[PDB]
């Protein structure tokens, strides 16, 4: 049974300026989202939805990983396999929560950073954690993109971010792929951690100057692999193995073949259809495991509180409650 919540951002600026009005309502205590549905014609009208958790506009970037991501952590570091991604409209807040930005001038630190998203917070626990614990242990990440069908690899040593990756069946895993001449990123410390997403955005910034709407039509993947050493009561050594997939997807509003498979493979996914899509596109088959597989999931839908996108919102919060209905066996790698 996936984990599916709502994350509602406050107004910005702009929608001030058109003295937007707010039709959402978040209560965390019942987890519920009520939407305002008929503006000037019914006032009382209103679409109520349950979910796991929810986030009012109001809601601060570490609010959200204590309440998310922290149990996540917890299973991922017992040796499971645990995906998060945020599913929603373009401007709502999907790369603010997942990524989250970087505060103007000196200010803050990386690690004190108020607007860090659940990336740089979970790097930087996952060696705090693990280092006031003992226990062996090595961090490695990746960060690949689709846009179009095709994939790119943001921490890659060659300096064109147009060299594509390609996908492969992995021998050891029914439902599990291999990205070939992805780069994996040994991080010793998480003083090396930084350096690494730098990196990363600047390459992101280059490659959505070479495409179209690329920011809004991408997905983004961003992956990390923890092996920690066990020793049993009879001294023998093993090691497990955990693994955090933090994906931003494409905007809902919507080069949309993953996105549309998605949609597919949910649906067939809910309704019991026989053969689920997955080979269908690049996304699906990347997340095969985390649709109906052996991974703990997640889901974190994001919203605008504004009259304007009620549409997209209601849409949004459809489509993620349909969501809950999805299982997963989870298991220990
Ligand atoms: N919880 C929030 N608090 C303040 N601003 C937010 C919040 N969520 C999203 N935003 C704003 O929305 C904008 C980014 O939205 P964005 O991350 O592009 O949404 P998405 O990635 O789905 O398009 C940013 O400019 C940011 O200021
Ligand atoms: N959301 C920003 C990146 S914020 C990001 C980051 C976070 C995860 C992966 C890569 C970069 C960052 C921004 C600017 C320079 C370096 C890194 C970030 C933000 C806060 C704390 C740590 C990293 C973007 O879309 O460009
Ligand atoms: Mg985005």
């Amino acid at each position: 049974n996936i984990q599916v919540v709502v994350r509602c951002r406050p107004f910005n600026l702009a929608e001030r300026k058109a003295s937007a009005h707010s039709i959402v309502e978040c209560d965390p205590v019942r987890k519920e989202v009520s939407v305002r549905t008929g503006g000037l014609a019914d006032k009382s009208s209103r679409k109520t939805y349950t979910f796991d958790m929810v986030f009012g506009a109001s809601t601060k970037q570490i609010d959200v990983y204590r309440s998310v991501v922290c149990p996540i952590l917890d299973e991922v570091i017992m040796g499971y396999n645990c995906t998060i991604f945020a599913y929603g409209q373009t401007g709502t807040g999907k790369t603010f929560t997942m990524e989250g930005e970087r505060s103007p001038n000196e200010e803050y630190t990386w690690e004190e950073d108020p607007l860090a998203g659940i990336i740089p917070r979970t790097l930087h626990q996952i060696f705090e954690k693990l280092t006031d614990n003992g226990t062996e242990f090595s961090v490695k990440v990746s960060l690949l993109e689709i846009y179009n069908e095709e994939l790119f690899d943001l921490l890659n040593p060659s300096s064109d971010v147009s060299e594509r990756l390609q996908m492969f069946d992995d021998p050891r895993n029914k439902r599990g792929v291999i990205i070939k001449g992805l780069e994996e990123i040994t991080v010793h410390n998480k003083d090396e951690v930084y350096q690494i997403l730098e990196k990363g955005a600047a390459k992101r910034t280059t490659a959505a100057t070479l495409m179209n709407a690329y920011s809004s039509r991408s997905h983004s993947v961003f992956s990390v692999t923890i092996h920690m050493k066990e020793t049993t009561i009879d001294g023998e050594e093993l090691v497990k193995i955990g693994k955090l997939n933090l994906v931003d997807l494409a905007g809902s509003e919507n080069i949309n073949q993953s996105l549309l498979t998605l949609g597919r493979v949910i649906t067939a996914l809910v309704e019991r259809t026989p053969h689920v899509p997955y080979r269908e596109s690049k996304l699906t088959r990347i997340l095969q495991d985390s649709l109906g597989g052996r991974t703990r999931t997640s889901i974190i839908a994001t919203i605008s509180p504004a009259s304007l996108n009620l549409e997209e919102t209601l849409s949004t919060l459809e489509y993620a409650h349909r969501a809950k209905n999805i299982l997963n066996k989870p298991e220990v790698n």
